[PDB]
C-alpha cells in the first residue's frame, strides 16, 4: 500500500497465472500488472466500453465465512438451506479472469459495480471505460438525492 523502499515480500506477475484463465478473456479486457498495486495483476480495458456492459459470473470455493482468510478475492452469497456463504478465488485455479481486478480505494476511480444474478455474482460497468483504463470494482452505494 506505499511507494516506500521497505522490501516487498511476495510479488504476482503475468506468468504466474492460470493458463486457462488468460485463454478466456473477451476482446474489451486484458491482463497486465495493476497500477493501484503493481505487485500484483490488474484487468484493463483495450478498447471503449459502454456503460451497463456486464462481466461474468465470478465463481470461487463455496466456503463458511470462518475459513475464508480474506476479503480481496471472495464475494457473500446465500444459497437457500444451505446458508451464507462465500465464494472464494484467492486460488486462481477455483476463480476466472474477474479474480483480477482490483479494488478502489475508498471508491475512487470506480467504474465496476457488483450485481447477483441466478445466484452469482457479476460486475457492471458503472460509466464508460476508455482504452487503456484499469478496471476497479467497488461497493454499490447510496445514490438518491436529498433536494
Amino acid at each position: 500500500n506505499q511507494n516506500t523502499t521497505e522490501p516487498v515480500a511476495a510479488t504476482e506477475t503475468l506468468a504466474e497465472v492460470p493458463e486457462h484463465v488468460l485463454r478466456g478473456l473477451p476482446e474489451e479486457v486484458r491482463l497486465f500488472p495493476s497500477a493501484v498495486d503493481k505487485t500484483r495483476i490488474g484487468v484493463w480495458a483495450t478498447k471503449p466500453i459502454l456503460k451497463g456492459k456486464k462481466f461474468g459470473p465470478f465463481v470461487g470455493d463455496k466456503k463458511k465465512r470462518s475459513q475464508v482468510k480474506n476479503n480481496v478475492y471472495m464475494w457473500e452469497v446465500y444459497y437457500p438451506n444451505l446458508g451464507w456463504m462465500c465464494i472464494d478465488a484467492t486460488d486462481p485455479e477455483k476463480g476466472n479472469w474477474l479474480r483480477y481486478v482490483n479494488w478502489a480505494c475508498s471508491g475512487e476511480e470506480q467504474n465496476l459495480f457488483p450485481l447477483e444474478i441466478n445466484r452469482a455474482i457479476y460486475y457492471k460497468t458503472l460509466k464508460p471505460i476508455a482504452p487503456g483504463e484499469e478496471l476497479l470494482v467497488w461497493y454499490n452505494g447510496e445514490d438518491n438525492p436529498e433536494i
